[PDB]
């Protein structure tokens, strides 16, 4: 489905995965001590993903799968990357890191990747 409100309740290897990307220490501590809210609307091959900071800033990741698009990402800057799908899951690969999302009924989880490190998360489906 990939459609609904979600929010990051917890993380697994976020700290190190960040230390590889190279994020600022305060911003590192925020996401892990903060519920980044996450909405999604899989409107067909195009998606309207979003990553709200609880109403204030809103970063967004609109993209089209089997096509590619510019995506804002949690790295230093925007990149362009080929999002793809499989069946009950989602796929992407940027010239920077790799990531695959995977809905579970009423829960969004994601698993990022880059160099011997991988950051799982569990954006639950609630508010």
């Amino acid at each position: 489905a990939f459609t609904g409100k979600f929010e990051m309740e917890s993380e697994k290897n976020y700290d190190e995965f960040m230390k590889l990307l190279g994020i600022s220490s305060d911003v590192i501590e925020k996401a892990r001590n903060f519920k980044i809210v996450t909405e999604v609307q899989q409107d067909g091959q195009d998606f309207t993903w979003s990553q709200h900071y609880s109403g204030g800033h809103t970063m967004t990741n609109k993209f089209t799968v089997g096509k590619e698009s510019n995506i804002q990402t949690m790295g230093g800057k925007t990149f362009k990357a080929t999002v793809q799908m499989e069946g009950g899951k989602l796929v992407v690969n940027f010239p920077n890191y790799h990531q695959t999302s995977e809905i579970v009924g009423d829960k969004l989880v994601e698993v990022s990747t880059i160099g011997g490190v991988t950051y799982e998360r569990v954006s639950k489906r609630l508010a």
